[PDB]
């Protein structure tokens, strides 16, 4: 009986098996637009994924991951609230039944239809599995999505989806850009906070891009035919895998723009 998204072991539950659910900097969180400050002194985001290296697509049971190889500095985040370098290695999405809910972050209550988040972990940590049990261990990139035009860069990993179906199945998905999933601006609100899901290792530097990408309806349908259950057991749609937002506390949300 282990963490997932459902009625008896959904968001709700987690606190019981990791207690950190309840703690001072969980994430998501709502975003209050008029509330968050603008920061001047944040400086610009510096995205650089011109070298990354895409490996890997797996369905891991509560989403589905594009891993990259990240054993050197070929794609990293920089600049923003970060000190240092943090380097991608893997990028996911959460996801609605329907197109009215699906993302974890809100904005003003809003709810996108999905959500991506970039991970990147912090380099003078040595590695990811060291990184999470730091402070400043993790920068996540979230991105949301909106039902509209298709986003062309992420038609490939919709095409994907069928080779991965169940959960612990992967596929080869090398020469995949990230670049085609991202917005024409880097504009972004950032607050300190954990993983959405357990261990809800408080760990991460959130920057919550203020523009979303419009992907298409058919490109979210096809997220909701994965299975959160692996092959041959009962089907369960791979929809509503979100964390609902949870308390700010004691933190204030800063915004790179006025
Ligand atoms: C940040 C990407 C991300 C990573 C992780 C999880 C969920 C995530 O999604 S999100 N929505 O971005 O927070 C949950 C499992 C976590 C893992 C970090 C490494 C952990 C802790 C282990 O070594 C064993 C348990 C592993
Ligand atoms: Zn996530």
């Amino acid at each position: 009986h282990h963490w997932g998204y459902g009625k008896h072991n959904g968001p709700e539950h987690w606190h019981k098996d990791f207690p950190i659910a309840k703690g001072e900097r969980q994430s998501p969180v709502d975003i209050d637009t008029h509330t968050a400050k603008y920061d001047p002194s944040l400086k610009p985001l510096s995205v650089s994924y011109d070298q990354a290296t895409s490996l890997r697509i797996l369905n891991n049971g509560h989403a589905f991951n594009v891993e990259f190889d990240d054993s050197q500095d070929k794609a990293v985040l920089k600049g923003g609230p970060l000190d240092g370098t943090y380097r991608l290695i893997q990028f996911h999405f959460h996801w609605g039944s329907l197109d009215g809910q699906g993302s974890e972050h809100t904005v003003d209550k809003k709810k996108y239809a999905a959500e991506l988040h970039l991970v990147h972990w912090n380099t003078k940590y040595g590695d990811f599995g060291k990184a999470v049990q730091q402070p400043d261990g993790l920068a996540v990139l979230g991105i949301f999505l909106k039902v509209g035009s298709a986003k062309p860069g992420l038609q490939k990993v919709v095409d994907v989806l069928d080779s991965i179906k169940t959960k612990g199945k992967s596929a080869d998905f090398t020469n995949f850009d990230p670049r085609g999933l991202l917005p024409e601006s880097l504009d972004y609100w950032t607050y300190p906070g954990s993983l959405t899901t357990p261990p809800l290792l408080e760990c991460v530097t959130w920057i919550v891009l203020k523009e979303p990408i419009s992907v298409s309806s058919e490109q979210v349908l096809k997220f909701r035919k994965l299975n959160f259950n692996g092959e041959g057991e009962p089907e369960e749609l791979m929809v509503d895998n979100w964390r609902p937002a949870q308390p700010l506390k004691n933190r204030q949300i800063k915004a790179s723009f006025k």
